[PDB]
Formats: C-alpha cells, structure tokens, sequence
C-alpha cells in the first residue's frame, strides 16, 4: 500500500476509433472491478487522488457509450480512487454547462471525500495514458491537442474540454459561473477568475496531450477555430458574487447505474 | 570611427531552420567579440545606436538558445552597441509579458546609457538582416510578416511580437501597462498608447520584414491569426497611471552568462 509515482500499467499512446459501436453491458464486463454508480478505488496500492469527474450532460447517451468505453480502463490503469458523475439538465431549455458542472461537485462531495475535480465534456477521449486524470500544483488543462483543432491548441488561454482542480483551487474561485447559459465563454471566464486568484495553468506536452472528439461518420473536417470572449472586467467584477456561493438548484433523481452515477437537476430557465 | 548608415555586413535574406539543435558553447565559440552578459559594441566604427534587447521569459530555454544562435551574429552584422537582457518571471502565476517588459527596461539602464529598447519574444528570428534591431523616427514594429501567419501582418494595428522604441518613445508613454495578467491585448493597450501619445508606428516592407517562429520537430500548419481586442477607452482611462511609475517587483538574482544577462524577477500577484 502506497501508491507509485507515476503508474506500471500505462501503455502510453492508444487506438481512438469510434466505429465500432458499444454496449454498456460489456464495458462492465470488461470493467469488473467497478463498483455501484462507477466507483474505483486501487486495490493493491493506496492512491493520493480522490477524483471524481463529472460530465455535463443532455441528449448524449451514445457518446457516454463510447466516452465509458475508453475512460474506465484508462483510469484505473492510472491508479485512481476515482467515481463517474453524469449532470444531466432536466429541461429543454438553453444548455447550462458551468452551472451542471457546479452542482457536480456539489453532489460528488455528497459520496466521498474527493480532494480532485476533473470537467469534462462526454465528447473527449484522451488518446494517450500519460495524460493524467488528476489534479496538479496548478489548474490543470487536459485536453490541450484536440484531433477537431488540427491537435493544436487554438489559443493559451484555452480552458475549455477537459480540465481538472483540486478542491481547493475550485473553492478559491468560487466555483464557476452559473450566468453563462450556452452564449458561449464561461470556459474564458473561468480562466480568468483562475488569474485573479493569482493561478496559472499547469498542461501535460501536446504529444501526451492529443485528445479525440467523438464523431462517427467519416468526419475529418476541422472545426473553425474558436475563439476568445473578452469578458475580463465581467469576471472581476462578478466573480464573487455568482458561483458556488450563489448556486441553486434541485434534484429531480439520483440513479446508480453500473458504470456512472446519473443525477437530473433543474437548474432553472436564463433571465 | 564614427559609423555608416547602413552596415557592409548585411547578408539580406538569410536562411532559418530549426531541425538542428544547438549548444550554447558553441554560439559563445562563434560569436567571439560578444563580452560577458551578451554585450557587444563595434570595434570599428561608432555607432550611434545603444540597444538593449528585452526579452520577456520564463521556461522557454530551448528557444533561447535558437534565438541566441541567429541573432547574436545578426546584431553585429547591423553593427549596434548592443546587450541581451532574459527578464525571468519568478511567480507560478499568470505570465506577464508586458510587465516583464517594463523591468527589462529598468534593469537594463542600471548597466549602460541605452538609448534604445527592443522588446522582443523569444521565438521570433528575422528572416533578413537588412530588418536592423534598432530605433527610428517613430516606435518600430520589427515582426511584421511571421511565416506562421502566412507572412501577412495581422492587422495594421498589430504590434506584437518583435518591436523598437527610444528611451523618449518609451518614456513618453509611461512604459506599457502591468496589469495585463496572461489575458492578452496588452499589446493591443500599447498601441494604444502610441497613437494617444502623437506616434504612429513604423515599419520595414513584407519583404524585409519576414520572420520565422521558433517551431521544431514539424509543426509547418500555419497559425490562427492573433485575436485583436478592444481597450482603446480603457487605454486611455489608465495608460498614466498603469505603466513606468507603477512598476514595483524584486530582482530576486541577477546572472551575467556569456552570451546574455538573466534577470530573476517576482513581480506580484494581480488585483
Ligand atoms: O444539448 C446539449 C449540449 C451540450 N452537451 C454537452 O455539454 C458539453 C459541451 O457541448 P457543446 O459545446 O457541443 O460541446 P463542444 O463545443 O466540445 O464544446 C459536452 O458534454 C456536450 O456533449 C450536452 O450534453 N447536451
Ligand atoms: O509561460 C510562458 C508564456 C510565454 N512566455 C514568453 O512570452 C512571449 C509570448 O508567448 P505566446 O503568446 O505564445 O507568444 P507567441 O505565439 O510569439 O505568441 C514569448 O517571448 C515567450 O518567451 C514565456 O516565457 N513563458
């Protein structure tokens, strides 16, 4: 017990494909020793990180498909005491991603003491082991060569796809925002709040750092670049006042699935 | 003595790659008449321009020793009384450039009577000597077509990357700002100044103008032009107030290498 450095069983750059379509059933059978609603800890060693991931989530259940499919055995190949936490918005009304990714962390806390916080979009496969699921000294970006942005990162400042803080770094910047509502941006303000808070961004090299989009199909098309929203007097000066500290919201079920837990929230309309 | 208008030296269209890395013992072997810290003045002729080249820096010593290993030479070869300056942002917090920028300057006139500042990023090297590291008339942007732009300035208000300023035009315009804290359009704030300040900026032609961008192993896809942000009105708001004097940071060690001076520096938090 205590667990190593950096892990034994990482087998470094993978295989991506989306092609071959899964079932769930099977993800479980070839991830037996996940426990109830997508719980992991290390059996043998004694791991410092108590990750928990949470995902955004409305109207995706092919890409969770795909997404649980190469995310459990990667993890525990790296040796993570880890849970999987599917946000899923109840209404059909503007997509809320910061907000679900709140209340995540929010619930998480609810099951364990998780210390690490990983965001992460359903559509992000990591394509190589080294690339961490973890926190570091610094916020971290995971995601940083994306296969949709030519596997380059499309400005520093990008903190968006998938990301990860420590308890303490989320607290410190008082979660994230919960104003953005799908116009785009409160992956810029959060990294803005990160800077006020005196943080950087700490990112893995862009050769461990490639990452897939989920797109079947034949789809090699690179999507336009994005770009920034220049919101920085925004986010000082609403920084403290939405997030953590502001946030609403209810429950309308809990469900332990196998391989993820699945809670539904509202999480109300924009006004 | 007393120097030419335009140096016999110059090679014009030079040739840069970067597939072979290089060892700074052998820049400091070629580069012979280069005195301690990276010093060097004519031993002909007098020239009127006293240079010190700014260079904003932190984890980047591979770029170094490229940029080092073109330009070293190419300076002599324009025959400028010149000295390198590496200003080293001590923190783990966001990277300020600009700040970074205005303690170089500081810094470097504790050493000699300069009368003229080119800020420079690491990984930018001129792809033409005739592209003389120096001051005129009006502030100068040196960077005007990089090969991963496509050799096209971004806009004609761009002023980023490679540029020359007086010590007057530097003065004039209380320095540049400290407060831009990794979220860019610092040097949009710049530019801003220079036009409030009566200056327009000068530049050499396209042609003369190329640079290469430090970029190994083969990253050859061309970059997304750099993002112009809007501070015309807040440039105005706090250019006198933001800049020279209210430049406070501790030089936290001073190192005089062979081929250029590496100044330590923590600089703050932002607020
Ligand atoms: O109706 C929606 C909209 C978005 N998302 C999800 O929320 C995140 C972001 O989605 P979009 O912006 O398309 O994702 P991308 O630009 O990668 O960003 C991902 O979990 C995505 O699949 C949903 O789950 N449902
Ligand atoms: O962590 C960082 C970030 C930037 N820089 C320096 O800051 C300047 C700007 O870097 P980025 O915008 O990537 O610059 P480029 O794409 O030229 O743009 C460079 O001189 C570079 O030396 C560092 O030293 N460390």
């Amino acid at each position: 017990t205590a667990c190593p450095e950096e892990s034994p069983l990482l087998v470094g750059p993978m295989l991506i494909e989306f092609n071959i379509p899964v079932d769930l059933k099977l993800v479980e059978q070839q991830n037996p020793k996940v426990k109830l609603g997508g719980r992991y800890t290390p059996m043998d060693c004694i791991s410092p990180h108590k990750v928990a991931i949470i995902i955004p989530f409305r109207n995706r259940q092919e890409h969770l498909k795909y997404w649980l499919y190469y995310l459990h055995p990667i993890l525990q190949r790296q040796q993570l005491d880890y849970g999987i936490y599917v946000i899923n918005q109840a209404g059909e009304s503007m997509f809320n991603r910061a907000k679900l990714l709140n209340v995540g962390f929010k619930e998480a806390l609810k099951d364990y003491d998780y210390n690490c916080f990983v965001f992460s979009d359903v559509d992000l496969i990591p394509m190589n082991d080294h690339n961490t699921y973890r926190c570091f000294s610094q916020p971290r970006h995971i995601s940083v060569a994306m296969d949709k942005f030519g596997f380059s990162l499309p400005y520093v400042q990008y903190f968006g796809g998938v990301s990860a803080l420590s308890k303490q770094q989320f607290l410190s910047i008082n979660g994230f925002p919960n104003n953005y509502w799908g116009w785009g941006g409160e992956d810029d303000d959060i990294y803005n709040r990160l800077a006020f808070r005196g943080m950087s961004v700490s990112r893995p090299n862009a050769v461990i750092g490639k990452c897939r989009m989920i797109r079947h199909s034949r789809d090699k098309k690179n999507e336009p670049n994005p770009q920034r929203f220049d919101r920085i007097a925004h986010t000082k000066e609403t920084m403290l006042s939405d997030g953590l500290n502001s946030l609403t919201y209810m429950v309308l079920e809990v469900q332990r699935y196998p391989l993820y837990t699945k809670i539904t929230v509202d999480i109300g309309t924009p006004s």
